[PDB]
């Protein structure tokens, strides 16, 4: 940041030091003293006060502790950061540049901070610990006693002074002492127009003054709250814009020294085995608790209030805290969810070439766009307007024409032809939002072309994806995957003749419905026609007929290519010669076979689809028509989401909308070591100046000149690292910072390597490039016809939950047996979901699990209040469910990301219909998995629902690739012709981990708790029947997964029931909230500031709707409250 | 890579030169008119077969002086053995046997260019196996044909030499280890010159000695109206602030702005033309000078044309690259053992 801006956070962090008696920097100071000496005394008056959100946690300790021990006090005087940017400032020396503890190591960087937290991976194994007398604890979590978590909570209010210490003051005569603490508002639901109010709980981290850095990483990812002791920051003050419920989290990585008997546990001997399971016990007294390792402990019920003591400083810990609560939070309030997912909105662009004339429908008009926001838009004298919120934005006439070659945009108005610049860097939007914006290719900046993106959104979601599955690719774009190759011709002469032979056919008797032949008279090289039309002309479908397909069929690759290349490169001056345009190299006197363009080379767009057994990278050429897919990011990590009606319909069939918990993504740049390969990486670690970044080696002033004149490395970086190397070591030894990251050297461990989590906190993509973002959402509003001003939320399209896979090895169970692109229905869809398996820590039967929907590790709640919302969220709404393959496909198919890359464009180019699961399965583009025999044992292979053939290859990825039928091999689309023994072995393992998982539903008892369609299949994966005697096969077992089942049943009805009465005590809770603080004599200033009458009689509003059988009804579609805990 | 520059000049002087004959190019750097191509074979298998034959080679026995064979027995991937060294092995000579020489005729081009590019680009850490490094790309499930090291294409330099009758250019692959000769140009238009016994040895064969009697180059960029052809003229014309220009056409701030906008005309431009674009178009129309002149753009003719003469003083490129002016005074003093 710039001097003044870290001049102005020291100056109020002095302010609060001086507020709380602490030591502070000394660097006008006589106008604020007599403030602060009238603060002070007014505080000392009122000295341990509790705000109301620690009233609130204070009140829950006080009585569900009420039978320990210990009755653990939160801490009375805090520092509290009421704006953001003071844990920044905080986290550093005022003075240096680096700061050491036992639990981290800080540094100030020219392109951000670095913290390098004392562990720099996070566990799973026996970390999430969870205090009995509250709500039931799941099979996999480890069980603390009430009375242990008492002891355990005391002793982390006893933080020692290393440990309270402000890095701020570390280098000064006397450092400051205190505790800190940050509230924020996370998400839990998100507000759709006339069905749901954005909603959040509220969290207040509690902390020693040495976890500073943790105050500074989640109030980055969640906000900052304010002052928790105003009424404006009160989350009960406000309650339609709360869920109820009340988060606290305390770090104190101190408790890691606390042994096992002073905490009062059972020795070995006198301990259950539940107790002996999950280490709750002792055998020699000096035995650590936890037995050393990391853990967080946690204290939760059914009032709302979750308080969590977390006893290590990694901050992904302090996020996943937070998604815990955020998860918590909307199972207590009902009708929302918390999605370990990514997800985007995906709008299909295509290369329009040189000309293009707007196709816009009747119903949708320029006139009609001026008219409903006119106020927005400046309507130029042509017969144009501009958004005027955003100048970028050119509103076009409907049926305008676009050239790029005279570079123009044309129309007729006013009775006159108008003509204006078509201008780089603007985005023309037709009155039905599509976009013409002018770009050049990348691998040669004097090739333009239109590009045409439409404004009809595929919005993906990803949930339910393992690590590893792709989870975040769905929202990256595809553009830094392109491979660029050249036009390849044995003999170009003689495929020129078959070309030209090709353009001299008669074209116009092709269809199979006749009443179409004799219309379309276009040569292939006319104006008239379109490059996607010649694409479409030579691309065999079933709109044409027998002959002709067979015609098409009987055209060599080369020649088809050839002609698109033609074509797409043919201008009208060139007359009827073309050929000689069209030639190849010679060289050494030998005839070339790079086809040339006016003596240039032709670049050619393709993609990486797999690995072939030796390593070589199996590529295909993309249409010459296909563009990267514009991808808003919608999701990532941490999403809320609910499911309502329409919010344009209450008739209309309910889906799902989403919103991002998270306003900094926490990415991890894997292959960011491999230097130049991760673009957006390197660009985002040496782009800025307030990066966030953890486990990265700092590097000194010297380091950076010793690389800037290491000519390898140095050239094999991205101009951006390029730059930052070339600053950094033009900085003298006096200048600060002293240090800086670089984008391939993560940080060093102690015992040789380096480390494999390398961590910055990334802008969201929709918050640095917010002119995109803004086109979306105007480009969309106006594909709906609706007003630019507004919230306008778009519904989920498609959920296509990742997977990955992974071959056999030593001790690595084979998990293998799917192709691309699964289908599954809601019954063998959610065996996937509730197991989600993974190769990763695989146990003793079969593989790994990460728990339901993969929010295994990070939910303190049975996970079957997930399950029954989750199995909603699908028979409500008629969701597919699909599912593609990452890694590998098969034992000898290596995929990697290629494919989750393929998913967003796949089903971008697919229109609502295409996407329709009914009838791809009976036009026969999706082949149902089937059980075989193999060695006398019955392979249950069904299990995998469906999966896509070789014909929705040819005719879906026929819409991206020019060859699409060689892209998947047979062993690809078919993984069992791979290896028999390794496809067995694979379901096997599948189906042995359905078992283990499925059975802890029953050890805990939380399959009590299922609804009928759940509960029935946890039966079958774990017993293989259910009570019923039901199979997977079995139509009264399916039916329940059935829309007009669950909406005929009681058990949903029951729990639409269970959601409008807690909506009413929450209501009516907020009603004598407002009523009791308004009665009070002194609050009569502040109510006349925010409103509170008015607040209060909307809440007496509300408490009548949501009381009357009318919000019932409109409750009907909606997921509902769990209706039982227990 | 390494470049090595002898420090033995060999002077160039072109004089009595008509028009179109080539007088100012023979200090132009020949860099400039490289052209980039690859390496393309039909079978790389078959290709790479031979080349490990010829590798396997027992090369000791091929001078035609009988006291030289059995005396070099470095492999053709041996660290004792150049790029050059392997060049010179491979190319029929004099000092070679007929049996040699012979053998050495029979070697197909695309073998030979082949056997060049493993030696150029072998790492001694591959030991044994090079052949896992040289593949060709698959596209579209079909085998291609251009040569990749570690699936990276290989790139090729080449020069023109004449046109086909059809128009098409006469390109040749320059050898691996050739690189642009250095030239520090000593004349242009204007030479006085005089012949003296060398200034070393007065008993020595004359010589000539000459010197430019401009300081500044009185430039033609005839093909400059080609948009980023003309490097030299576009960087001269556009990074400067004092350039003498004459016969171009002067053009306005508000012709600057549109071509700004001109995505075609202004992606073609070499970086400096395209910086001087923006730096005029952001000027306000209060702000002076008045006036721009674009490298693209000479005078307009009143006839309807444009000038074909077009004109710019340039400074001479030993004044604008005096470093490696010095290198070579320096370098060509430690050749002749002169302080
Ligand atoms: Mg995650
Ligand atoms: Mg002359």
């Amino acid at each position: 940041m710039s001097v003044v801006e870290r001049r102005q956070i020291n100056a109020a962090i002095n302010l609060r030091l001086s507020l709380l008696g602490l030591p502070h920097p000394d660097s006008d100071a006589i106008l604020v003293e007599p403030l602060l000496a009238r603060q002070r005394e007014l505080s000392r008056r009122l000295k341990d006060r509790l705000s109301a959100p620690d009233l609130r946690i204070q009140r829950f300790l006080d009585d569900y502790l009420a039978d320990c021990d210990e009755h653990p006090q939160l801490p009375r005087t805090t520092l509290v950061l009421d704006e953001p940017g003071l844990a920044r400032g905080l986290s550093l020396p005022v003075d240096g540049d680096e700061f050491h503890s036992d639990i981290v190591a800080s540094y100030r960087l020219v392109n951000g901070v670095l913290h390098n937290p004392k562990h720099d991976r996070r566990t799973t194994a026996g970390v999430f610990h969870i205090s009995t007398g509250g709500l039931p604890i799941p099979q996999d979590k480890v069980e603390v006693d009430k009375n242990v978590y008492a002891r355990i909570l005391a002793r982390a209010f006893q933080a020692p002074d290393e440990e309270l210490a402000l890095p701020y003051t570390a280098n000064l005569p006397e450092q400051a002492h205190c505790w800190a603490s940050l509230l924020m508002r996370p998400t839990v639901l998100p507000a759709v127009p006339g069905r749901t109010t954005e909603k959040s709980y509220e969290v207040h981290f509690i902390v020693p003054g040495g976890l500073m850095c943790n105050l500074d990483f989640v109030e980055g990812i969640f906000g900052n709250a304010g002052d928790p002791y105003l009424p404006e920051n009160d989350a009960s003050l406000d309650p339609d814009s709360w869920t109820g419920h009340t988060g606290c989290v305390i770090l104190a990585p101190h408790l890691t020294t606390m042994t096992k008997k002073s905490l009062g546990m059972p020795h070995y001997d006198d301990a259950t085995e539940r107790q002996r399971r999950d280490g709750q016990c002792w055998r020699h007294e000096d035995d650590l608790y936890n037995d050393g390792k990391a853990f967080k402990v946690c204290a939760r019920d059914e009032r709302g209030v979750i308080v969590t003591v977390i006893a290590d400083n990694y901050f992904g810990y302090c996020k996943k805290e937070v998604k815990t609560q955020i998860s918590y939070s909307a199972n207590l309030l009902g009708g929302a969810e918390e999605e370990h997912s990514g997800g985007a909105e995906v709008y299909p662009a295509w290369n329009l070439n040189q000309d293009f004339t707007d196709r816009t429908p009747d119903d949708f008009t320029l006139a009609d766009v001026i008219s409903t926001n006119r106020e927005l838009l400046d309507v130029r004298p042509e017969g144009y307007a501009v958004y005027k919120p955003e100048p970028n934005i050119v509103f076009i006439p409907e049926h305008s024409h676009y050239s790029m070659r005279t570079q123009t945009i044309s129309w007729t108005a006013h009775g006159a032809e108008q003509t204006i610049k078509l201008l780089a860097g603007k985005h023309y939007l037709s009155p039905d939002g599509y976009r013409i914006h002018a770009k050049h290719r990348e691998m040669d900046a004097t090739q333009w072309h239109l590009i045409g993106t439409s404004s009809r959104a595929v919005t993906c979601h990803k949930p339910a994806t393992v690590s590893g599955g792709g989870k975040s690719e769905i929202s990256k774009s595809i553009s830094d995957a392109f491979v660029f190759g050249n036009a390849f011709s044995h003999d170009i002469d003689s495929a020129m003749d078959q070309v030209q032979a090709l353009f001299d056919t008669d074209f116009t008797n092709r269809f199979a419905d006749a009443s179409r032949n004799g219309t379309d008279h276009r040569p292939v090289l006319s104006i008239d026609r379109s490059l996607g039309s010649v694409i479409k002309l030579l691309t065999p479908s079933i709109q044409y007929n027998d002959e002709y397909n067979a015609f098409l069929e009987g055209i060599e690759p080369d020649v088809k290519e050839l002609a698109f290349t033609v074509k797409r490169y043919y201008l009208p001056e060139w007359g009827e010669d073309w050929r000689s345009h069209f030639t190849v190299g010679i060289m050494n006197g030998r005839h070339g076979n790079m086809v040339r363009l006016d003596g240039k080379k032709i670049i050619t767009n393709m993609l990486r689809v797999g690995f072939r057994e030796d390593g070589s990278w199996r590529l295909f050429t993309l249409r010459p028509d296909y563009s990267p897919a514009v991808k808003v990011q919608t999701e990532d990590d941490i999403t809320a989401s609910t499911v309502t009606p329409p919010w344009e319909d209450a008739e209309g069939l309910p889906r799902k909308y989403v919103t991002n918990c998270e306003h900094l993504l926490f990415q991890r740049p894997d292959d960011a070591i491999h230097r130049g390969y991760d673009k957006q990486a390197e660009f985002d670690l040496a782009s800025g100046t307030d990066t966030f970044i953890s486990n990265f080696e700092p590097l000194t002033h010297e380091q950076a000149r010793d690389l800037l004149t290491d000519v390898q490395a140095y050239s094999e970086f991205t101009k951006p690292v390029r730059k930052l190397i070339e600053r950094v070591a033009a900085m003298p030894d006096d200048q600060s910072p002293e240090f800086w990251v670089c984008s391939d050297d993560p940080r060093h461990l102690p015992d040789g390597g380096r480390s494999k989590n390398p961590r910055y906190l990334q802008v969201r993509p929709t918050d640095s490039n917010p002119e995109l973002t803004t086109v979306a959402d105007v480009a969309g509003k106006l594909a709906r016809k609706l007003p630019l001003a507004g919230h306008a939320p778009q519904p989920i399209d498609v959920v296509a939950a990742g997977r990955r896979n992974n071959p056999p090895e030593d001790k690595v169970p084979a998990l293998c047996a799917y192709n691309p692109l699964h289908y599954m229905e809601l019954p063998e869809l959610f065996m996937e979901y509730i197991s989600s398996m993974t190769g990763k820590s695989p146990s003793t039967t079969g593989a790994g699990s990460e728990g339901a929907l993969t929010k295994g590790p990070f939910n303190a709640l049975p996970a079957v209040y997930d399950l029954n919302a989750a199995v909603l969220s699908y028979a409500l709404t008629d969701y597919d469910g699909w599912l593609s393959s990452a890694g590998y496909i098969g034992p000898n198919a290596r995929v990697d990301h290629d494919i989750s890359m393929l998913i967003p464009e796949l089903f971008s180019h697919m229109g609502p219909n295409d996407r329709n699961t009914k009838r791809l399965i009976s036009e026969g583009y999706l082949e149902k998995m089937q059980d075989f025999d193999f060695d006398g044992h019955r392979v249950l292979a069904s299990r995998l629902g469906y999966r896509i053939n070789d014909r929705f290859v040819t005719h879906y990825f026929g819409r991206i690739f020019l060859h699409p039928d060689v892209v998947f091999s047979e062993e690809m689309l078919r993984p069992e012709l791979q290896d028999e023994k390794i496809f067995a072995d694979s379901i096997d393992v599948i189906v042995k981990t359905h078992q283990r998982v499925a059975q802890m539903y029953f050890d805990d008892g939380t399959v009590s708790l299922a609804c009928p369609p759940i509960r029935a299949l946890l039966e079958i994966m774990a017993h293989g029947a259910s009570a019923e005697g039901w199979t997977l096969d079995s139509p009264e077992f399916r039916k329940l997964f059935e829309r007009e089942s669950v909406l005929a049943s009681d058990w949903y009805a029951a729990r639409l029931d269970a959601k409008q009465a807690e909506d009413v005590k929450q209501t009516e809770e907020g009603v004598e909230r407002l009523k009791e603080y308004i009665e009070r004599p002194d609050s009569g200033s502040v109510s006349a500031r925010l409103h509170l009458a008015d607040r209060l009689r909307e809440l007496e509003a509300q408490l009548t709707y949501e009381r009357s059988p009318e919000y019932r009804r409109s409750l009907v579609g909606t997921l509902g409250r769990q209706p039982r805990f227990v």
